[PDB]
């Protein structure tokens, strides 16, 4: 998996090597200070053989050299070091999200039917952000602390063989301890993030559905439900905290026995006649070089553990399967004559549940306008959505122009099916911007046409700032009949070969309906049109009315014929002016 | 404003003092090492008074002691120090969100009509989280670095009053520099966060409206729109980064001239007689004590700057005004007889725009069932929503039982108005859980009753896992007629004195409608009922039909009378059979 995440860093290796290089070229600075203390002390006064005009000159090139380095050289190193580090990771994150967003747009209705927006977003934003430390603390700092440890171990190896050994004794345990915690922290972090994710999901869902919370004044009740999730998150976060605290003390207690098992030994050797009490003096001086980095790495460790948890969650989301896939055979197909064929189609949203569409057989020739009617919960919408291939038929096949829906390239198929769903969407944008969804590359002229078509153009003008009026989030700032008509607009703009209208009149008064009815009868003149309707009267003119009951096609016919049959259809119609 | 944020920390002062105390009791440890070293070296090795059996002995007491401290005392200090620090801040955050969520639930339809969920959430989650550093780096660490600086400075002053003035020389500039950057970083951070906020808002809106993006296969187009926001965020984040890098190098270059100017003057002063090398050398070992903390504080500074930006944004959201406020006169009023009076009401959603409801006068006696009908975009919904007081009338008054709506306590008023909006809501929960929204404290028996009432109980049973079937996010896993009926359920459960039904039939077939029609005619027998409808036929029985046009009441009457008048009403009705 590191290999995976690494793939994102790939195009930035150099900038990172650079960040590490400049990183090393930093320790040289802190050492310049103690080096300068020795020069004035031993090179201008303790020299004893210099003029009081000569030594007061060397101190003006040494207090000259220092200033130069620190006021000219260091600043740029400092800067670049950070800017680089950041610029790098920040571009990397940017990249990861670029990919995550396409992933998302490629998931299926199913995915989104069983997932919580807020939770998904939490991953795309929070979890990703969290993997930032892995680039910084991981690939750009950890090393410097190991380089330091090598240098140190090395220097010490010369000063004395067994004395260094005296130190390394700790090392294995240190490693063992880290290993012992790592995993548990990784989970605790994972579980923690997830909780956050769930509060995200909660906030999203409620803030957007407040209309309801407000209406029944269930604020108190819901504020509780919030606290459960908010508390859960807190709890989990504490578990996580406790362990980090715990593991920290642990790893360090180990890292601390380090200088001890050293000093102790360093004495019982210098006195036992093994080595120069100067060696002991020197060696023990470097103790900070060894058990210093080892102490930092404890922190480095921790940070990373958390980061891994995050990249987990990220990849987990990345690894989600696309339910509707294109498959090798993919083929952008032009639909020249709207010929739709539904052969023995049967649908189930899940293996466990019962099918919703059982055995459906229906043929629709180009130009025909087919109406779908029946008790609510029958299957019309489900059936319908099988064509734009929003879900794949369970058993059977649907063919447009003889071509199996599956053999089209998604975008192609979908782009040629103008679909007005029953629960229509609007983004917090301008009226124009919304219609444009039907055909983003459209002439401000064509838009106004679609509008006039959908019987929308008129009320749009009466809107403050007309076609540029910002509709509300979710399109709140408009009537039902109004939102709806904008959806119809999109259709005309799309001007597709196949038109599916699932209750495209729901919210319009009798009059507006009449208009749109005419507008459509026109657009639907020579196109294959599928219509789901409850207001029967606006379906009579259909070429064929299809009655659907409990997932089955029960009746088929012309309004005229169906009425004669005094069957299922008539029953329903008959309920109107009776 | 710090005072504000502090108010959240208040109930945790002690835990924080504690965190600081234990914090100080830490420097004592690192010093024990060199002490065990000096003690070994200068104490046992060169005592010139030690039996080889004594020195070894006194060495041992120094180690047995070391191990004890480090393997027993330190671990607990380490732990508590961190656990404390975290536990504290983590509870504080928890608290802040507890408050933010109630704030949210108290904002008005307006607020939410002009705000983006994702953006709001970003604040409640991200910005808050960000204020975490302020508690940690701010109130628990900064101090230790100042304590260190005091300790250090004192020593310098008793070592030489005029050389500490060679040090402190830097101090003012340091402060000046911080001041110079602080502000700009604060903004850059602010602007950065906001960008994130906007990507949040984008992701929310799109992920939830994908149905549309999928239908027109506008993935590519939208993926672009995403990249604008994603890029914007990246850019802003870079600006921020660049400056931090910049300001960092700056403040340090200043902090670095520090040890130098002590050496530049200090050395010159030794020459002229200020003091000797014995002093110049001793006034230089502690240099790390002074310009060490000053270097850390540079980082401490930065972190805080960002934190302030965050608390800004947080408070900004906290400072949002409640459009619908209760006001002192608040009074939980029982509505005993649904008498509604609309006296010269006029409504405008904004001062700039044109009114939507102009001069409306209508009286509704207890028990009466009043229907509202007219072209779409007329004002019915707006009018209606003025009663549950979702917005306050602009000019006029609405009185229930003689009491002005404004004089009720929100929850009271709203709780007694059973409202079925046209765009009904469902949470990703169970069927039961959703109905329960109408009356959270309800008998699993009463629920099933409401259901049977709303003509829902039946199809709910046919659902996998029946009343416990998890409907989809937004309630996707159900038909239109189905979601809707669950909304109707809520009404029966609420069983209020006043019932408002805005197109409560939109998605039901003719048959289901008949049922619910009967179910309601019953529930509406002796209750004040307001109905907005487009399917006229389901309104005929009304006590009074009110026709609304361009924000006005144009006609008033009984279906019978209005039909006779051959006016506005008849026109519309007349369009059904015609």
């Amino acid at each position: 998996m590191i290999k995976r995440y690494l793939q994102f860093v790939k195009p930035y290796k150099y900038r990172i090597f650079a960040t590490i290089i400049v990183g090393i070229i930093k320790f040289g600075i802190p050492m310049l200070i103690p080096l300068l203390i020795k020069y004035a002390i031993d090179g201008v006064i303790n020299n004893h053989a210099l003029t009081t005009d000569e030594k007061v000159h060397h101190l003006t090139i040494a207090i000259g050299i220092a200033l130069f380095i620190f006021v000219i050289v260091r600043p740029p190193i400092e800067f670049i070091r950070q800017y680089l580090a950041q610029w790098t990771s920040n571009k990397i994150l940017y990249d990861i999200r670029k990919k995550l967003y396409n992933h998302l747009q490629a998931l299926s209705a199913r995915f989104y039917a069983n997932n919580q927006v807020g939770q998904v977003i939490s991953r795309v934003i929070n979890d990703v952000e969290q993997t930032k430390d892995f680039i910084l603390t991981g690939l750009m700092n950890i090393w410097l602390d190991c380089i330091t440890i090598i240098i140190a171990l090395s220097i010490m190896f010369f000063l004395d063989v067994k004395l260094t050994l005296a130190a390394l004794f700790i090392f294995p345990f240190y490693i063992l301890t880290v290993y012992v915690f790592f995993g548990r922290l990784r989970k605790l972090t994972r579980e923690r993030s997830q909780a956050l994710a769930e509060v995200q999901g909660f906030l999203h869902e409620r803030v957007q559905g407040i209309s309801v919370v407000k209406s029944f004044a269930i604020e108190d009740n819901e504020a509780k439900n919030f606290d459960k999730k908010n508390t859960n998150f807190l709890t989990r976060a504490l578990k996580h905290t406790r362990w980090n605290a715990y593991s920290f003390a642990a790893i360090n207690t180990v890292t601390d026995i380090g200088p001890i098992i050293v000093i102790g030994v360093g004495a019982y050797l210098a006195i036992s006649g093994s080595i120069t009490v100067g060696t002991l003096a020197a060696f023990v001086g470097y103790l900070e070089l060894l058990f210093g980095p080892l102490r930092r790495l404890v922190a480095s460790f921790t940070t990373l553990t958390q980061s891994f948890a995050s990249m987990d969650r990220v990849f987990q989301l990345i690894d989600e399967d696309y339910d509707i896939k294109n498959g090798v055979g993919a083929q952008p197909i032009e639909i020249k004559q709207g010929r739709i064929d539904i052969d023995h189609v049967s649908f189930q949203y899940n293996d466990n549940e019962a099918p919703i569409l059982k055995d459906i057989n229906l043929s629709i020739e180009k130009g025909e306008t087919v109406a779908f009617v029946g008790m609510s919960g029958g299957g019309k919408s489900t059936l319908i959505n099988l064509i734009p291939r929003f879900y794949d038929v369970t058993s059977g096949q649907i063919l447009i122009d003889g071509h199996n829906i599956k053999d089209f390239l998604t975008g192609s198929l979908r782009n040629q099916i103008g679909l007005v769903q029953q629960d229509n969407i609007l983004f917090s944008d301008t009226v124009k911007e919304n219609i444009l969804l039907g055909r983003p590359t459209a002439t401000d002229e064509e838009v106004v046409e679609a509008a006039k078509m959908a019987n929308a153009h008129d009320f749009i003008m009466n809107l403050p700032q007309g076609y540029d009026t910002e509709v509300g989030e979710r399109g709140v700032k408009l009537s039902g009949g109004q939102k709806q008509r904008l959806s119809i607009a999109r259709i005309f703009l799309n001007n597709p070969p196949i038109l599916i209208l699932d209750e495209a009149t729901s919210a319009l008064d009798l009059e507006s309906e009449s208009i749109i009815q005419e507008a459509l009868d026109v657009l639907s003149k020579d196109r294959t049109t599928l219509i789901v309707a409850h207001r029967l009267s606006t379906i009579t003119h259909a070429d064929k009315i299809v009655v659907i009951e409990n997932g089955h096609i029960v009746e088929t016919g012309t309004h005229r014929e169906l009425i004669a049959k005094q069957g299922a259809y008539e029953h329903l119609y008959s309920i109107q002016n009776l």
